[PDB]
């Protein structure tokens, strides 16, 4: 069931940023990791005295990393004249927010027909304003409200190169890294209590609840009117046997937040191969492999699907596999990006629900919980 | 002239500390960039609930990254009860050092016989205590006193695998890389004005003042009785044409710190060559060219030490060359290692004065003001 109900035309995820100590280092380090590539800077070399901002893209991915400088660098400055490129930013609230949660999603920013729109409908709605939509250079407008904990939903439009003010990175400091990611799939909050966020968020932005098909979760997911645009949200089930992630999520992020990004790749067989050839060289951790028994039981389930060479393919990787009602789930999670237990990373590919491909194709692998449980017990008989 | 006047016994560089915001992204950069090997670790995993430290290793080089922890996980604790690794540690002078400082080096570690005698013989003599010696699991004492800025001069002296509490690194998640840097050869600090510094430093240690052989820049370099630690002061020369160097970093810095760090490579070429292979895949990027002139003199310069094949090397590599009283010196500067236009790293290696190599063999390379000055002028003719 899809009611259509967006209360203003949104398109598409159109970045994710990082809010950091030091943009440099985490950007490099994401950009070997990922295989993105620098594309866009403002900072000290572009006139930028109150931040620094690096761009990373992969595909339609873009990633963006920005960690405040010595407010003295600006301190002559006013709002009217400042050199922020992001003039939502603010020295106290990005400094806070990193002491509270380290390194973590700031802002989660869609492109939409009219930020303006957008802004005044969702605040008209409920929507707590974070900061008021302004016009950059005649050119691009940027609004932003509260999403959930620190996080912000960041409304961009463009009446006709990423935002004014920034440079396009030059020729021999960006290199074409590429290991097959290409757009952000779906973003996660975790939250204490999941029906207050949900009633938030879908009250403000008219996004319906998309319905999926023991876990130390309860979520549910909210789409745009083509159901690209997928924020789902967790809350923790207490009392079970083992600790609920979500809850050890809140306790060391100090409160709600941003949980995974789940990145989509042209062929997560590559993107897997190139991200664990650079795990212990700069690059990511993946969750530990699950046992055979999984990997003995994925031919029952999904070789009309994958080839039995796939297959394989999938337990060396240690590739997770769901199906739903309509299509196929290609899944794997990263260990957490920082040092804290809280922002990771899912890695996807999703086959089926062809027209394009129809958003969240194949779910989000929901039965894998159920699946993981038995062949845990399967295998220690 | 050596007059051997340490006031306690020092023996060599142990460690460079690194306080961060994440030290997990910042340790994975350092370590592809440089070539580094994760060595050890203290942690969540190994029960720290106040910072996570990182330690990477290259021959006899340590680097430690650390950042804190939300508060919350540690609120339990007294000091006698802690589970902090490094005793000094304090959630709000990290904190407060990064926000005013950007990632930076916090404390510069010699190892001496006795880290307690020598907290007591340098309190006495001036020195401002930074936190008082600790014996760690019966066997490592651990003591600080201020070195200049936010910067501290950490001793550590066994009676007798870092420091206690730390565990080695598993092997899968450590891999074994090396580009040939083996040691730190000298660790230099900023400071408004040179002469209280100075007497400062040298007033609690004995070191005494090493002597070398416009720039925006006048400096002193403290040793110790083997002259193996080597601690070098900068100062800004205003009234330049091109404004100093140290002033620019004094403003950025928020005042004085840790300016660079120069480790020795037992095969500079080899070094250059595998940082800058990776310079725009996560690694660091080096100080602009010299011009061809530059190269063109190097021959009736060093044409003694090196071939020309070498030296043609040095101008594909962009290596620097100076000429001592006693020895050469190769050295290469990288960029600024963060954001901020402040910590950068240098890359040595000296050849000559063999007895092994006494310390500072060629110099800090003084002479290639002057010679950079003239190759810039001679190649616009
Ligand atoms: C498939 N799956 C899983 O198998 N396990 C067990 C494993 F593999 F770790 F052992 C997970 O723990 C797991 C955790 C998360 N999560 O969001 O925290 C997700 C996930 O992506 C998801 C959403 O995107 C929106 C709806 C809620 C939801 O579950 C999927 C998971
Ligand atoms: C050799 N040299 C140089 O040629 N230039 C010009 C170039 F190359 F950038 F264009 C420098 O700017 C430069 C800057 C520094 N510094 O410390 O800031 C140092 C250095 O290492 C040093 C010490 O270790 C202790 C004594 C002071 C001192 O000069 C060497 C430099
Ligand atoms: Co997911
Ligand atoms: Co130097």
């Amino acid at each position: 069931k899809n009611p259509k109900s967006d209360k203003f035309k949104v398109k598409r995820f159109h970045h994710i940023e990082f809010w950091c100590g030091d943009a440099t280092n985490v950007a490099r380090r994401f950009s070997w990791g990922l295989g993105m590539r620098f594309s866009a800077k403002s900072d000290l070399s572009t006139g930028n005295m109150v931040h620094a901002s690096y761009l990373l893209t992969s595909g339609d991915l873009r990633f963006l990393f920005t960690a405040p400088y010595s407010p003295s660098l600006s301190a002559g400055e006013i709002k009217p004249t400042t050199t922020a490129s992001i003039p939502s930013f603010d020295h106290g609230s990005c400094r806070s927010f990193f002491s509270s949660h380290g390194l973590g999603v700031r802002a989660v920013a869609i492109e939409v027909e009219d930020a303006e729109s957008a802004f005044s409908i969702s605040v008209a709605n409920g929507a707590i304003p974070s900061s008021p939509p302004i016009v950059l250079n005649e050119a691009v407008t940027i609004a932003e409200v509260k999403l959930y904990g620190d996080v912000v939903l960041r409304y961009v439009s463009y009446k006709a190169e990423f935002l004014p003010g920034f440079e396009r990175v030059e020729d021999a400091s960006s290199f074409p890294l590429d290991y097959g990611i290409r757009r952000l799939d779906h973003a996660v909050g975790n939250v204490p209590e999941l029906g207050p966020a949900l009633t938030y968020v879908a009250g403000f932005t008219g996004f319906h609840q998309f319905a999926e098909f023991e876990s130390g979760l309860n979520s549910a997911v909210l789409a745009s009117n083509d159901e690209m645009v997928l924020l789902p949200i967790n809350e923790p089930v207490h009392g079970t046997k083992r600790k609920s992630q979500i809850q050890t999520y809140l306790e060391h992020n100090e409160g709600a937040g941003l949980q995974h990004l789940a990145l989509m790749s042209e062929d997560i067989f590559r993107t897997l191969r190139e991200m664990r050839k650079r795990s212990s060289i700069g690059g990511f951790d993946f969750m530990p492999s699950p046992p055979p028994t999984y990997y003995q039981n994925l031919k029952k389930r999904v070789g009309d699907v994958l080839s039995d060479d796939q297959i394989k393919e999938c337990e060396e990787l240690g590739i997770l596999v769901d199906r739903d009602d309509q299509g196929t789930l290609l899944q794997i999670f990263t260990k957490p990006l920082g040092d804290r237990p809280t922002i990771f990373i899912e890695i996807i590919q999703r086959v089926g629900c062809m027209m394009y491909q129809s958003g969240g194709c194949g779910g989000f692998g929901k039965g894998n919980f159920s699946e993981l449980f038995k062949s845990i017990e399967e295998y220690e008989k």
